[PDB]
């Protein structure tokens, strides 16, 4: 009948090593939060949430603002959160490089400040779905399906949605006067992905197939893209992970274009309040945007060459 | 002679339905604060206080930021706080719409962030009043008195002030090149207000007077305004509100022009640290600029038709 | 083995009568943070450090950002700090006007949001040092070392370093279109302090040696600074403080110029936990921009006449 308050966080700290540019030093993604919950009954309990950013750059602001209700038929998240989408993920076990491949948050970064959530566990069968309310076209249309379900050691789900953004910014020609250009953009994905774990060994696979047609205009882009990826627990503190991961667009108007990303990388944990990481990353070819969950970095629309990256990870987490 | 540390908050969460737009749904007004207060001896206790806001939007910033001295002769309050005006309000018991018909603050949004405020109790007679330092034309000139007192079942107030901004924006014409009109407006306002309380039932009214003289120009607009309110307690956790609210602006043009607010609602409350809202409003004809103070909701300068809202509350208290 | 968690803060609250301005109410720089430390072993001990700002201003946002490592060979300090130069400071002992004739960061305003700190006490001889990482030009170019030691009732230190800004503000002409002219600007610059407590009694004199060199261009601003002040005990608890500063510039186009801070006044404290501060403050002359670490206030390149400046504080600690 009572209920539990955890305030939380990371004090993410990054070193990193950049294709053709300089050593960074800072903050990562540091942000700090509150969950609080409370079971009312057996067929309903409470959450309130609210994360916010403590980055080393611009202003502050909320990341997650949730009201959550579970219920007998479901629990029901509303307000600021990731997408459904972001929360399933897919087959990237990085820190810092990739994320490509998976296609679900191109137009989204993964995010919608104004959706309503739906999730329903099972005899681990489970189901979550999501929309995002345009509130006038302020934001963007969204709206999600994932199903999963573990089969003892094999781990299945597949889904997908859509989301559009009416102004998503294609380019810019400046002319002096510096302009970008506007375009009404629609991707529409879907995945499927299977994950086995053999001990200390874990392996994935994810497939992702997406479209962006665009409103006026003959233009459209199949996406077609395959991680796979894995992780195995060394010495006692010590994982190790890699990641292959290969994507290919065509456009309609005969364009063929491809982007390959590698990483190969090290979590050791002095405790589970005390992580460091390293990283490396190989890329050669083409993205259209994507997100790396692990860092929260966003790479947007870029072609890439001879590309070489390493990143050493400090965090403390409470 | 120790102290009290108050660590408190609202985590609100809307679902709302306004004319001639789409839902919106999201944060309303969060925000997290820490009262200090010490009592140093009968004549002499302090306050620290600093509230700052967990809006779901834009960065996140201080609201509220105070040094309050109590003695024998008075509360001196000192730094950013709402206006005096906003403190007493007058007769509007709505959590969304309504709120016209209280004119103190057409051109302050209820705040000065560069205040000294006065308050004073007795045998329950009380006096509350502030002025606001202009830091050079930074901000707006503020200077305002109220004064009340219950009488067993009935509650009185009266008082006004004046407020005035040097660059207040009156209007727009674009032309191509987007420009805004800049005016120098004086806001000059009295108030009277009765409240009766019938141990369920709760009665109000209040009558604003209001002048806006611009400097450099014959232009005047007098409003005159009558909100009638009220709250009734029916069962164990459950309140039901309604006000009418009718606001009349003559220009000294000629020129006149009228605005009526009607509300009905309920506040149930799950607990006191868990409340549900559910309101109605139609709104018809003028307002020149209002606050809702349950919302924190500003509407600027508007004429409305035709007009439904509705709007579903869900907040989370500590 | 175990650690330390300090949550931090205070709560400024200031009234200002400036030369040719009206009364300011307000916060100073109010802020609120969490060092957080653990010692490992002998040989080695963590900290992580974030404090944010509660300024009644613009939007808050997070002012260090710390992860520290100690050793035997030293503790290392990463990412946004004050500057090194800021840290070690110099004889100024205001709380409001006064620390010109520090030189340390004309360019910087003592800040680096991207820099690695190092720091070894010893037989008190110490050493402090930092660089800056220009994280591609996106900031400054840093690069310092301070050296000290104490005998006794002596207290003495010489250091210095180099900071440039490649597109650094140094002037405006608009034109109808408004515009500011940028340069590249390099400030080196060297000091030498002594500090001597006779009980109640603490003298301070610094000397500051400074060039400002820019590329593509033969100017060049010898500074030259003394600084000389002292504090004394007088009540139980009460301080008093003084300091005259007198700097002197000259230009190589062969344009000389000078300016003269004096500045007196009084600590008192309640408790620790609460104080108050009344100074006084006069200037005359020029200076190249200057940093007052007790208020946090900047103020940039100008020349002051006639100049009369009180200040009033209180503040609340935790
Ligand atoms: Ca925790
Ligand atoms: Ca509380
Ligand atoms: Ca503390």
């Amino acid at each position: 009948d009572a209920g539990t308050v955890d305030f939380y966080g990371q004090l993410r700290t990054e070193l990193k090593f950049l294709e053709d540019k300089d050593p960074t030093i800072g903050s990562g993604s540091s942000r700090a939060g509150v969950d609080a919950n409370y079971t009312v009954n057996d067929s309903l309990a409470l959450q309130g949430k609210v994360e916010f950013a403590l980055k080393d750059s611009g202003d502050m602001y909320v990341r997650n603002h949730i009201l959550g209700v579970k219920t007998n038929f479901g629990k029901f998240s509303f307000g600021k959160q990731w997408t459904t989408s972001d929360d399933v993920y897919g087959a990237d076990y990085s820190y810092f490089f990739g994320g490509t491949g998976l296609r679900y948050g191109t137009l989204s970064d993964a995010l919608h400040d104004s959706q309503v959530k739906y999730v329903y566990e099972a005899d681990s069968f489970w189901v979550k779905a999501g929309y995002g309310f345009p509130e006038d076209n302020a934001k963007q249309e969204l709206a999600e399906l994932y199903v999963g379900a573990t089969f003892g050691d094999l781990a299945v789900h597949a889904g997908g949605g859509q989301n559009r953004d009416k102004a998503f910014k294609v380019g810019s020609n400046t002319v002096g006067t510096t302009t970008d250009i506007k375009a009404d953009v629609t991707n529409s994905y879907f995945e499927v992905t299977g994950e086995y774990t053999i001990g200390d060994a874990l392996i994935g696979v994810t497939y992702y197939n997406a479209e962006l047609d665009v409103e006026n205009n003959p233009l459209v882009i199949d996406e077609d893209a395959i991680s796979v990826a894995g992780t195995y627990k060394v010495a006692d503190k010590t994982k190790l992970y890699a990641g292959y991961e290969y994507v290919m667009q065509e456009a309609n108007t005969g364009a063929d274009e491809d982007g390959t990303l590698v990483y190969l990388g090290v979590e050791y944990k002095f405790a589970s309040w005390a992580r460091v990481y390293a990283e490396y990353g190989y890329g050669d070819g083409t993205t259209l945007g994507y997100t790396n969950k692990g860092s929260d970095a966003e790479v947007k629309a870029t072609k890439v060459d001879s590309a070489n990256n390493f990143g050493i990870g400090a965090r403390y987490y409470w």
